[PDB]
């Protein structure tokens, strides 16, 4: 969780339909938006883990 939380800072992390898991490329990777990465943080680290 520590490094995962640190992952989402530069790494996409956007979970591809749960099964494929977090996206491993950078945030900017595809059309995976800020919301898309947000969705993951709030999922993994907490409902109130909306980091910028
Ligand atoms: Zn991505």
């Amino acid at each position: 969780p520590e490094e995962l939380r640190s992952l989402l800072t530069t790494q996409c992390g956007v979970i591809s339909e749960h099964t494929k898991k977090m996206c491993t490329r950078s945030l900017r990777c595809p059309q995976h938006t800020d919301e898309q990465r947000r969705t993951v943080r709030v999922y993994f680290l907490g409902p109130s883990a909306v980091l910028p």
